[PDB]
């Protein structure tokens, strides 16, 4: 298992997916710039790193 940031607890293999790199439950898709929890993997994805499509446009 690898941990989960955004809620504390572990992913096993719950939730689990790969959004860019980092392991993310699909209610815990936390943001790099302004953490806003999202959805499963429908925004923009750096390198190893998540970003809000919203917000990086904005940015
Ligand atoms: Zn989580
Ligand atoms: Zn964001």
């Amino acid at each position: 298992a690898e941990k989960c940031s955004r809620c504390g607890d572990s992913v096993y293999a719950a939730e689990k997916v790969i959004g860019a790199g980092k392991p993310w439950h699909k209610n815990c898709f936390r943001c790099a710039k302004c953490g806003k929890s999202l959805e499963s993997t429908t925004l923009t994805e750096k390198e190893g790193e998540i970003y809000c499509k919203g917000c990086y446009a904005k940015n």
